[PDB]
């Protein structure tokens, strides 16, 4: 009797490029990705650090090799000089507004493991945790398939350019009672995915009043928070919790955490650099422990430690970061409006929330998906539909622009003009 | 209301050495780590290698940099070239009796996160697993902590050897009958941690001939079979698959796992390489998806990919590593035997077997506690209790002989002589 753990267009256009993957040179008329969020902008600035920095990456300390050291480093509590140049780094991304207590920053491997370990932390299987929508698809993996807890959406429209309501939170909380379900927290993505937008304070002042009114958690997965290319500014869920007679006053800040990441904006996805942050000492050390089952390699970890604690690369790739996203999303914007599509206003993240409701044969999800077929097969372009992330109204589709060469963007922007020019 | 997960001398040693580290220079009376299980006898011939080879690990291949094409490499599928390299040398560490297809391999963070994946994949909460005693103590964490399936002891006692027997599994499976469990499979660690000794072909037979009774799974972690340095020989559970018309006959191959890692006999257990491996397909594909939670850094992969791609560095590393462990076991053996104490008689892992129990008060494990301490107080040395190991006999300990210098060997023997010959 095989167990039931071991027994969704996010992840079919994505095989389905695999099938056929574009190439400039070999295969100029296969499918564009443009449906996984990676950022590929920047790495000619690591190289070049790479270059000028060799003793790092050669198990070399001070002239002196530390490889035997760093084979046996294993303690979970992560290497001392990594977690320091990581808190000096998250604080960096939030323009010093806010300090990260190294002692109470966990490493994990990838955002991925982190999300997951917060969840086992916090809520028992049976129990939700409430999600707004659209949201990253990944999550209904990560969030609850080996912890056995639930997702609640807290349904986000574009009438207000999907920003998180009084009303939506308690039709979600309302919804997880229909359902007998005890809610534990509540996870946002700030910046965030699929929206490109950051959060407004505005949603972060709901967003704590409604945890605090229910004794619950706030979750703030904030891998994208060094995106923030444009206007307005990013603000961290730490922040608001400076200056409100909260920093050692009332017990809501003991309920509120940060997820970060390296994947998205230095692009090291495969190095696997995720991290727990909280102000309760009792999860800090629960979910130290539970790092154990998915460690940062030491050898990653020496790296990066050497990287970040770099304060002349650190201040110029996030300049340099921001400028490059920022020229890249406008073409997208640009190329996208050529053809009458418009997208949300976006100032943040690896991709553009784009609304293509008057495209659709009707305001149906089917429809959606219909829509979407015919961008893969007939346009032979891979972007995500707003289902995937469920989004409760049709017609909206992510669409990422920092994981391919401007001239591939470019030609993407030109097949879909023929498009739409063709049909509608 | 904080979640359930969220909310041992093995550990306590551990823990107390921290506070008073033994150091030949500035605390040569602090004390000495001979309490966890790794391998510092080999990094010559790893640095050896990288200082002939430094292109890996300059993110260089053919003289091309790659390090953009590895920091975007987050495939569940594993680096190509590293799985293939790991099959080999899992293949080469069993005389290329067995061949593994790198398709059925997959890469986890360390087999920490191997073991507990396999749980997640096999049993559901509240299901069992059996264990032959005595055991590794981190299972029961690995194995139970977030997937909720209890752990049912195989009582192995000295009076044979510590070896598996009939009466024991079915006394076993007996009592997850009185525990109201269901059991899901066995899992058996080969070589043995902590007796330090490999599986006899007996063994392996009736744990076969026992899961295909009971219709259940047999997982073999052989995270110590690059370390049998004497003879008997060391026997993979999958060589016994090989002849026995099991091959494409029968169902029970489909049922045994393998659990390994790169921590114990390469030494490099800060860079979280594991690995499972499984026939079954299906096995595969949920530990696949499941590895998401627990990924290898690429950049690590790729380092490991040419290291172990090197046939001459394999060949010549398990030969010399064969070498020092056995000169060092026997280092152990004959400083314990100057002091009057013996071990089970092994050939295999990073520690030894000790049999105290003609130093205890008394035939209990309260008066095996009290050696334990006066050993950790009195003679500031750290080993492991048996009952930490889930040892039914009062007495044994496990002594970890390859993690410190020799010379700090010796003088651990030479303080323990010192105490037997002060009290008995
Ligand atoms: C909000 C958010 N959280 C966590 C993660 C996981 O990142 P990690 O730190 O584990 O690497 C992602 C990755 N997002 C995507 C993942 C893509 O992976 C597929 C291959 N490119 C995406 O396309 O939105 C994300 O968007
Ligand atoms: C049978 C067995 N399986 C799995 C593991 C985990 O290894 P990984 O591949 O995750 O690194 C160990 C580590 N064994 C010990 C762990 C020691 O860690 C403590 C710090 N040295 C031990 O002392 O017996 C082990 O002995």
């Amino acid at each position: 009797m095989l167990s039931r753990n071991a027994t969704s267009s996010y992840f079919l256009g994505w095989q389905e490029y695999e099938k056929n993957p574009y190439h400039e040179v070999h295969n100029t008329n296969g499918i564009i990705q443009m449906g996984l969020a990676e950022n590929q902008l920047c790495f000619d600035l690591l190289e070049s650090w790479l270059a000028k920095n060799p003793e790092a990456a050669a198990f070399k300390k001070n002239g002196e090799s530390i490889f035997a050291e760093l084979a046996l480093f294993q303690d979970y509590h992560g290497l001392p000089a990594f977690k320091k140049a990581m808190v000096d780094f998250m604080a960096e991304i939030r323009g010093n507004k806010v300090t990260f207590d190294p002692n109470h920053l966990v490493l994990t491997a990838g955002a991925t493991s982190a999300n997951e370990t917060f969840i086992f932390c916090l809520a028992d299987p049976g129990e939700a945790v409430l999600i707004p929508t659209p949201y990253y698809p990944g999550f209904d993996r990560d969030l609850k398939w080996r912890t056995g807890v639930e997702i609640v959406p807290i349904h986000c429209t574009s009438s207000n350019g999907f920003q998180i309501t009084e009303t939506a939170l308690e039709e979600a909380y309302q919804e997880a009672e229909k359902r007998n379900l005890r809610v534990k927290g509540v996870l946002v993505t700030n910046p965030s995915n699929p929206l490109g937008t950051t959060m407004t304070r505005n949603e972060l002042y709901l967003l704590l009043s409604f945890v605090e009114d229910k004794g619950i958690h706030l979750i703030s997965d904030e891998i994208y928070s060094g995106t923030a290319f444009s206007s307005p500014s990013f603000i961290s869920v730490m922040e608001v919790l400076k200056d409100r007679n909260c920093d050692e006053n009332s017990e809501v800040w003991q309920r509120v955490h940060v997820v970060y990441s390296l994947s998205k904006d230095l692009g090291l996805p495969g190095f696997r650099v995720g991290a727990i942050y909280s102000n309760d000492d009792m999860v800090v050390a629960a979910a130290t422990k539970m790092s154990s089952f998915g460690l940062v390699s030491s050898q990653t970890q020496h790296l990066l430690s050497a990287m970040l604690s770099d304060k002349k690369l650190t201040k110029n790739y996030i300049a340099e970061n921001h400028k490059r996203l920022k020229q890249r999303q406008k073409k997208l914007v640009s190329g996208l409006q050529k053809s009458g599509i418009s997208c949300l206003n976006g100032n943040a993240g690896l991709f553009c929330w784009v609304d293509m409701r008057h495209l659709l044969r009707s305001n149906t999800f089917e429809a959606e998906m219909e829509l979407w077929k015919k961008i893969v097969y007939e346009v032979h372009l891979n972007i995500s539909p707003g289902s995937s992330c469920h989004c409760t109204e049709p017609g909206w589709f992510r669409v990422c622009f920092a994981n391919l060469p401007e001239r591939t963007l470019d030609l993407a922007m030109q097949r879909l003009k023929a498009f739409v020019g063709e049909y509608y």
